[PDB]
């Protein structure tokens, strides 16, 4: 109902923000920043929030709000919310000033919230002697934003190249940092807010707060529950429960297993899982997943292909990563189409089910036809695990890694066959079972084997992957402990015919990926 | 003389070592012409597989297995820090049934040993299971009962665990009680350096010395007591062969003029003609034999640059690890029989800088085996950017010393942000065929790694080596 327009400028912090919007009950509404006002004019927009970046905001092809576009949330009075460089673009839209600081900010950082009173509190004021000499070249006041604070000193995020050296407009300097002198401004006239730090990371002890008042206090929001949307929109399924088909294709993750046990509920005999074996999965994965459906779902359809083949030969000779991925999901598509013919109902009386999630809209707005059904357009990662566990579904589900669709392809280096695959396979199923045995995996992320085309002294070259994710775009490597990694690593290269040598990666999410092509 | 035979163990040089501590002249060979040599006794060695022998029983030559050793003397005759047993009810685990079907001693070996228990390090998948011929049970562990044996007829010796290594206490004990009470051995190897210098002095008059400069210990230590006796006459040459890391020919070049001021020292700027001839060149082997004919050319043109052959003599850094694995001008090596260990001891003899004593080996192919495939100018910008700062990291952290070996790898691989994945790697040698990664704390890894990652372009992926030797090498080529 009341709506917050969220901007995108790149952050990798991007589904934070939002998630943060889901957290408290208000609907999120993503677009990029080059949204046009046609776009917008006709939505309940309550208030605009834009978004950190990767950008310098003084340089050319940098990102910006278009005239009209800013220009329309001033007159229609229209609050907005400004991080990093959200902020900054605020700052440079109106006759501000932005530059590259002597010293960048990240990690951790305390900063103090400004006020006439206040002003005494700030000791560092020599980086920019007395305190009462500095602010006297800014206006200050004696902020709704940090409304219910308590504190006058806040521990926030960091990650910025770029501050504002000169205020915009008739701003009131409101937040002060021992690296960032005008670290927040507020405009009482036009509503608009900019901090500097991050407010969506979890990092950031008040951000819940800034994020409420913005919303409740300062847009004058009304309403929209997240982990209730899915139950509305099962509620309303129910009437298409005995002329309707529903098809899902199955892949053993968290996903689309908690959607389907929702959705099998209620079209019983009439819901169809497939399960397609891509011949890119783990050591027994095939086997194993197909097993677990059943032995979870006993009177569900489920319909299993070996495509194995299918997927292998076309796979012949690729190197390139977006081949690969191309390719695949060319070919299940090809072989999903023909399982769903294959059971032989009416394709105009039939409803795909995914598993989709919030991240994967956001995403999606960026840069046989069923009628589709996505219970969980709004949810997240712990929304999903939270509902398998009201499922009484096993731990197994809940905590098992996720796995990409392109499975092994993207994690054979090179040139993929089935003497690699093998040899992947055993690699990675030591580690996944070793992780287990001490106990590692349930507080990893995401954790696998990779396989090189590059050779030591000659046989292959293996890699292992593990980290801790805190969303889509940001992760940490994790940190085993090397008592157990040794025992691992002694392991696989006495284990395994074939590989001479184990690497483990160190990199983190930026710059580096999760996963290596 | 003491023979050993290799029988493939990662511990040959440890035994070689142990040899050289208790001052016994050793003759490394394989597993034929030895009846020529002065042998007093022969040790046979460990292997991870798990013949003269008649001529050593009948010529009354001692054996002295270990490991394999032990195994292959008990069929010829028909893992970790454990403490074993040489008095048999202090066996405690097994009571005295057990030690009843075997024959026990009332040993030569274990003499002047005190204890009556010893720490010794294991590494074994095999073990004997039943005795040979007429030999004595002489101890036991908790793991094996047939631990270690003894025949008197022969002097016949064998222990399951290694003495060689520096874990097993009383390892020097046992081979020196092998080597003088049991061979009855009546050369020092420190000293074999110092005699072979006075009398190359006798030609400092008529004849000149050459020797190769890399800037590693070896080569330094040589040229700095060979220059002090021939002075002029001595000609030291140093090739930059452009595989070596970021202004190493310079820093080198430098240190040696402001180390031995009097030394007569030419720089040859060689990496155009290295890089062209290496240009496609990807197999492993291919790249170290170009090198070294390439570097062989190179060198003896620069010696035909500067004023008798038939008097010059070529001095060597060759060590006794050098020699062991084998196994114009006139070639001196007064290293031959020694140790890094010991090469170290005499860098500080002579007031060496601390820099020299302690570098990590630097190889002769230099960079060219830690780029994987193809290399050129691109790829060993980057390797050498990723080196520098991995390096001075771990001398800054302190970390530096206590390392073996540390440096960077860049890979033929490459990872998407598409750029190039480099590879962190850094050891704890114990010796030529045995080391273990080193494991660096992790908030000091994730410090280097997050400079290379911010500060080098072209690589926006970094791994590190967890992979020890053996079954892993200490360099990826
Ligand atoms: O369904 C998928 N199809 C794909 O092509 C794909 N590529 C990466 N991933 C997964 O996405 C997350 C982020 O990985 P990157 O940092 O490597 O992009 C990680 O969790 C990856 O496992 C994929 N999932
Ligand atoms: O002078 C050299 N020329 C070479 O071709 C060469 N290959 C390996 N090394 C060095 O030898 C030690 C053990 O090497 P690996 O464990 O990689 O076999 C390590 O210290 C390596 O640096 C070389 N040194
Ligand atoms: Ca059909």
């Amino acid at each position: 109902y009341d709506k917050i327009l969220v901007l995108n400028f790149g952050s990798q912090y991007f589904h934070l923000i939002v998630k943060r919007l889901n957290n408290i009950k208000i609907f999120s509404e993503t677009k990029d920043y080059g949204v046009e006002l046609k776009d917008i004019k006709d939505m309940n927009i309550k208030g605009v929030i834009l978004s950190g970046g990767p950008y310098s905001v003084t340089e050319a092809g940098s990102p910006h709000l278009k005239k009209e576009v800013f220009e329309y949330f001033l007159e229609k009075k229209i609050p907005i919310f400004g991080i990093c460089y959200g902020m900054q673009e605020i700052a440079v839209q109106m006759n501000g000033e932005v530059k590259k600081s002597k010293t960048s900010e990240y990690g951790c950082t305390d900063v103090n919230i400004l006020r006439n009173d206040n002003i005494n509190n700030i000791t560092y004021c020599r980086n920019f002697s007395s305190a009462m000499d500095l602010y006297s070249n800014y206006k200050l006041m004696n902020c709704c934003l940090f409304e219910n604070i308590k504190s006058d000193i806040t521990t926030v995020w960091m990650n910025h190249n770029d501050e504002v050296t000169k205020i915009p407009e008739n701003f009131y300097l409101v937040s002060s940092s021992e690296n960032c002198l005008i670290c927040s401004i507020y405009n009482k006239e036009y509503n608009i807010y900019g901090v500097q730090y991050h407010p969506e990371v979890y990092e950031s002890l008040d951000g819940e707060l800034m994020f409420y008042n913005f919303a409740y206090n300062i847009c004058k929001c009304k309403k929209f529950d997240p982990i209730r949307y899915h139950e509305l929109e099962l509620k309303n399924i129910e009437k298409y429960k005995h002329d309707h088909y529903v098809i899902a294709a199955m892949s053993g993750g968290i996903d689309s297993t908690v959607a389907a046990a929702y959705t099998h509920k209620i079209f019983k005999e009439r819901f169809f899982g497939i399960f397609i074996d891509n011949g890119l999965l783990r050591k027994n994965e095939a086997e194993n997943v197909y097993t677990f459906l059943k032995s979870t779902f006993p009177d569900m359809n489920i319909t299993k292909i070996d495509a194995s083949e299918n997927f292998l030969s076309n796979l012949q000779g690729v190197t390139d990563p977006e081949q690969k991925r191309k390719i695949i999901g060319k070919l299940f598509i090809e072989e999903f189409e023909k399982a769903v013919n294959n059971i032989d109902i009416d394709i105009n009386k039939t409803f795909l089910l995914q598993g989709t999630l919030y991240p994967d809209i956001i995403e999606s707005k960026c840069s046989l036809k069923f009628k589709l059904f996505e219970p969980f357009k709004y949810l997240f990662k712990d929304d999903v695990k939270t509902l398998s566990r009201e499922l009484n579904l096993p731990e197994e589900i809940t905590n098992r890694h996720p796995f990409p669709g392109p499975g092994l392809a993207i994690r054979v280096i090179g040139e993929i066959n089935k003497h690699k695959l093998n040899i992947l396979r055993e690699v990675d199923d030591i580690f996944i079972n070793d992780l287990k045995q001490y106990g590692l995996y349930n507080q990893i992320s995401q954790a696998f084997a990779v396989l090189l085309s590059s050779k030591s002294v000659y046989d292959y070259v293996c890699v292992l992957r593990a980290v801790k994710t805190s969303s889509f775009m940001t992760a940490n490597w994790y940190q085993i402990p090397y008592d157990i990694l040794d025992k691992i690593t002694t392991r696989i290269l006495s284990e395994v015919k074939g590989v001479n040598r184990i690497l483990y990666d160190v990199s983190s999410k930026p710059p580096a990926t999760i996963e290596f092509e």
